[PDB]
């Protein structure tokens, strides 16, 4: 089950409209109380006709509106339960503007919702734009809005939260797809549900943010179900997923192709692990024991190219193992992994102490020195964030996290680290002041000018519990080693959640729940709206376009030349993100030194060293003198 985030409003004054309503069926059986009761479109003698079906609401008085509810016929029948759908609010009655939640709800008798920041309205719109079995019909048994406590407009400069996309399942794990731009989700072998699964099995669910299309499709081919694993994507642009549910199995996301591909079995069964992609190409990948056993698992790395997993016994999972309560269970959990130099990976948390792992050989691990600055030696973060802002300067910004997994209070702990040569103890200071709000199961991002959104989480860390949330996101700008926070959003983001920067330079945030019969479940993401998409009148910005580029794959130290519209003042290129769990070792940005061959033409080079340009697929982002960016090209990055 899931929630709404405000109470219901009295449906008494109320008047209701359909585009078609059976006799018996009449418009208002949605809102008369009775379950057993339902609206029901046209149908057999009246003919057929088929959707979009709409239901509008005119509540009689204005309401701080932040969500509804919609109940299907729970007669045993399926016809006219909604697929494909749209929520408006109006003023009047004639301008409905854009919608606030849309998406696809799942097929099935559950309550579905709708949850959505709070906007003053006096009339509800329901499109159902699709049935989920593609007849006819649109049937409601019981229709609800909520209202939240209060109505607080934004502050102007701090972004925006919205549209909701409602999805037919709880993404706790996701993804874009670079060749096609969508944003690829998955929960378990059921939709709310990850306990109990028979494996084999995985509900995946996709976004096209171009044409707002919620598409799910179930996954057998790989008999993997996906639920709690690792996730790369490898020099060869493909998404690595390994273990979790299914703790032995590799499952390969081919976005060129959009399939699902069987990779090789690991050496060592693994859950909730991290695994970070190599300077060559490949992926490491230590730790992990929700699932598979607990016990050491030791470092491993696959060969996209021989198709292979090699066991690294020597990279020592120990010294990285943090103080869990719960001890191995949890401990070699969610490492704070980044590809670097040489076949390197840096270790940089949530254990307080940071090493080196080599991938030469059958492996070997190097103590880094701990995470601290002048105001200490800093605890174990576990489900902290780590975000690689400045590759090129090898900038970590680390944040967030408790000492234990559950049941563990939350830190405002923030730290800069600055990576040298492999080996070397890195340097380390506190990042200005720390975060506002001490948070755990929080998600972030690092934005196309370098600054680092995070979002969500609680004070206190208890899976499954909408607890102590934090519904203010900040954001970190190094240049002025400065936390601002920005307008917060309504939705709890917690456990299971996650966030991923889409190519258009906007945040989405989704996912948290996953736990069957819990109503925490949130089966939605929402749209966040940086700043520097709007100008000093609140308006969106007019972005530089990039209307030419010299090639769109390129060698580490090549070039590439490219033609905008208007003069721009910075670029950098963004890596592809995938995120489960806190954690995200794909995502990376590189600051370009640009070169300007006037007339708005202007070229850069990759950086030569793979370890910091990482192989795979990037997103290019420019922007004017004003700080607005253009939406990514993407380029592919080789070695
Ligand atoms: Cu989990
Ligand atoms: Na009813």
């Amino acid at each position: 089950a899931s929630a709404p985030i405000g109470s219901a409003i009295s449906r008494n004054n109320w008047a209701v409209t359909c585009d078609s309503a059976q006799s018996g069926n009449e418009c208002n059986k949605a809102i008369d109380g009775n379950k057993d009761t339902f609206w029901h479109t046209f149908y057999g003698a009246n003919g057929d006709p088929k959707p979009p079906h709409t239901y509008t609401i005119d509540m009689k008085t204005t309401q701080n509106v932040n969500g509804l509810s919609m109940l299907p016929r729970q007669d045993g029948n399926q016809n006219g339960w909604i697929g494909r759908h749209e929520v408006y609010l109006s003023s009047d009655g004639t301008n409905w503007g854009s919608p606030v939640a849309s998406g696809s709800w799942f097929a099935d008798s559950t309550t579905k919702y709708s949850n959505f920041e709070t906007r003053p309205a006096r009339y509800v719109r329901l499109v159902a734009i699709t049935e989920a079995n593609g007849q006819p019909w649109t049937s409601i048994a019981e229709i609800n809005v909520f209202q939240a406590s209060s109505y607080t407009a934004p502050q102007p400069g701090l972004g925006r939260w919205g549209p909701t996309i409602d999805l037919p399942i709880v993404p706790a794990a996701a993804a874009i797809e670079p060749t096609s731009g969508r944003v690829l989700m998955w929960s378990s072998y059921r939709n709310d549900a990850f306990g109990g699964s028979p494996g084999g099995i995985t509900l995946t669910s996709s976004w096209d943010p171009s044409t707002g299309i919620v598409s799910d499709r179930t996954v057998t081919v790989t008999k993997h179900d996906m639920f709690c694993p690792g996730i790369s994507m490898d020099g060869n642009g493909q998404i690595v997923v390994t273990g979790g549910n299914d703790a032995k199995k590799t499952s390969l996301y081919d976005s060129s192709s959009d399939s699902w591909i069987p990779g090789p079995d690991m050496q060592v069964a693994r859950g909730y692990q991290s695994s970070a992609t190599m300077s060559d190409g490949r992926v490491f990948t230590i730790g992990g024991s929700f699932s598979g056993g607990v016990f050491e698992k030791n470092g491993e790395v696959y060969s996209p190219s021989s198709k292979t997993w090699t066991s690294l016994p020597n990279a020592k999972v120990n010294p990285m193992l943090t103080a869990d309560k719960q001890g191995l269970y949890r401990s070699d959990n969610h490492a704070w992994l980044f590809g670097w130099k040489k076949g390197s990976v840096f270790q940089a948390g949530p254990s307080t102490a940071m090493n080196w792992y080599y991938t030469s050989g059958s492996g070997d691990v190097k103590s880094a020195g701990k995470r601290q600055s002048n105001r200490g030696v800093a605890p174990d973060a576990m489900c902290g964030n780590a975000v690689m802002y400045d590759a090129v300067k090898g900038k970590i910004l680390t944040f967030g996290g408790s000492p234990d997994y559950q049941d563990s209070d939350a830190t405002t702990n923030a730290h800069i680290i600055t990576l040298g040569e492999p080996g070397t103890s890195p340097n380390t200071v506190f990042a200005s002041n720390g975060l506002y709000f001490a948070r755990t199961f929080h998600t972030s991002v690092v934005l196309p000018d370098g600054s680092t959104f995070i979002t969500g989480g609680q004070r206190r860390g208890i899976p499954f519990e909408d607890s102590t949330p934090v519904f203010t996101p900040e954001i970190y700008v190094p240049e002025q080693d400065t936390f601002y926070k920005q307008n917060p959003n309504s939705i709890v983001r917690v456990y299971h959640s996650i966030s991923l920067l889409l190519p258009d330079g906007r945040v989405f945030n989704g996912g948290g729940g996953l736990c069957g019969d819990c109503t925490t479940n949130h089966f939605d993401a929402q749209i966040f709206t940086p700043n520097y998409l709007y100008n000093s009148n609140g308006n969106l910005a007019t972005r530089p376009k990039i209307t030419r580029t010299s090639t769109q794959s390129v060698k580490v130290g090549g070039r590439i030349t490219i033609s905008t519209d208007s003069s721009i003042s910075k670029a950098s290129l963004i890596r592809y993100g995938t995120a489960t769990h806190t954690v995200n070792t794909d995502q990376r940005r590189i600051p370009l030194t640009l070169t300007n061959n006037g007339g708005n033409s202007y070229s850069f080079q990759v950086p030569s060293d793979s370890g910091v340009a990482l192989p795979g697929y990037w997103m290019l982002f420019v922007m004017n003198s004003a700080g607005v960016p253009s939406v990514a090209s993407t380029i592919r990055v080789t070695q």
